[PDB]
């Protein structure tokens, strides 16, 4: 099973019309897998979307006494039930490295810590994360009757979006946390694949250096991620990596070739370990002084020809509503990476590649 996929982060709090638009767009484009957020941590983040999943420790869903709110598990249930109908598989990510939708820092605030990376080390935090993941994995979808643990529309659980641990550049803190949490998830759910959800950084591997000497920090262990060690964990089934040369310090004239080397290096390493590998986010800013579609073509050709298992662009959006609606009625392109099901050369390329994978 090899695929073209995409990402969408608003499938757990937007309306039925907007969720149906994304999933129908995915089906129309041939996109087989969508990677979505399965978290909304913190009372202020929940209140901002009027949608609740984990507003305080041990509170899963809407707090007693709050009326007129959405329950993010109900919205995720709708998304799963619609994906099931439309034939789209989902990867569901269980916490954010970043502060959007609360993330690890929200857990650290609840438990009175003093650094983001306390999320990996404080046993009271680790316990709360497991309590949340167990609630979610066991949740019975109100539209299907099937608990997420048994739902084949979910392709994989992912531990943490773009996890980093800059305070331990040995990589050991993350190896230990990933071992613990991936084994924990396998103990709850022996049916589903588990992956980390990290960006794929290396930690000074002999013979692996960046194209052009740019973004050496992604190759030299600065973020505390040792991708090869994470992929060798028994309870991790496939490798994940992300690709954003414009964020990482690469020059525009080197975006294509830096990304090409990055893909080649990840596929070579995962093939030696013997596990599948997915490029599960990639993006070039719409305004880059290079041909974005031609870079995307290059990168998708490399994944396809080298035997990578999937390539998923960040990100797919559909129709918008209310304050998230642009000049064409779509959810806006806030970050410069949005693709929609239109006549753009990027949309045309994705449709073309979805026919090949």
């Amino acid at each position: 099973f090899r695929f073209i996929g995409s990402n969408n982060y608003y499938m757990h709090y937007k309306s039925n019309r907007m969720i149906d638009s994304v999933l129908e767009s995915a089906r129309d484009m041939g996109i087989k897998v969508l990677r979505i957020w399965g978290f909304l941590d913190g009372e202020s983040y929940c209140r901002d979307k009027n949608t609740y999943m984990h507003p305080e420790p041990g509170v899963f869903g809407v707090p007693e006494g709050i009326s007129n709110a959405q329950n993010g598990f109900e919205r995720l249930d709708y998304t799963i039930a619609k994906a099931k109908e439309l034939g789209i598989k989902l990867i569901i990510v269980l916490v954010n490295n970043w502060d959007d939708f609360g993330g690890m820092n929200q857990y650290v605030r609840w438990f009175g810590g003093t650094h983001h990376d306390d999320f990996y080390r404080d046993e009271r935090i680790k316990e709360e994360y497991k309590k949340y993941v167990s609630f979610l994995i066991n949740h019975v979808n109100v539209y299907t009757g099937v608990p997420y643990r048994e739902e084949p529309t979910i392709m994989a659980w992912e531990l943490a979006n773009e996890l980093r641990c800059e305070t331990d550049k040995s990589g050991n803190t993350l190896v230990e946390w990933v071992k613990e949490m991936s084994s924990y998830i396998k103990s709850l759910d022996p049916n589903h694949l588990v992956a980390v959800g990290d960006e794929g950084f290396f930690s000074n591997y002999e013979g692996f250096k960046p194209y052009g000497g740019e973004a050496e920090w992604a190759y030299n262990g600065w973020s505390g991620v040792d991708w090869k060690k994470l992929l060798s964990i028994e309870t991790v089934d496939f490798g994940t990596f992300h690709l954003y040369p414009s964020h990482w310090g690469v020059s525009p004239e080197n975006y294509a070739q830096w990304g090409a080397k990055w893909i080649e290096d990840h596929i070579k390493i995962a093939k030696e370990i013997g596990k599948p590998v997915v490029l599960e986010e990639y993006g070039i800013p719409k305004s880059a002084p290079v041909n974005r579609t031609a870079i995307y073509r290059l990168w998708n050709d490399l994944v396809y020809d080298l035997g990578g298992d999937g390539a998923m662009f960040w990100m797919l959006a559909g129709i918008g509503e209310g304050s998230d609606r642009d000049e064409r009625g779509y959810y806006p392109d806030y970050d410069g990476f949005r693709i929609v099901n239109d006549d753009s050369p990027e949309a045309e390329l994705i449709r073309e590649y979805a026919k090949l994978f």
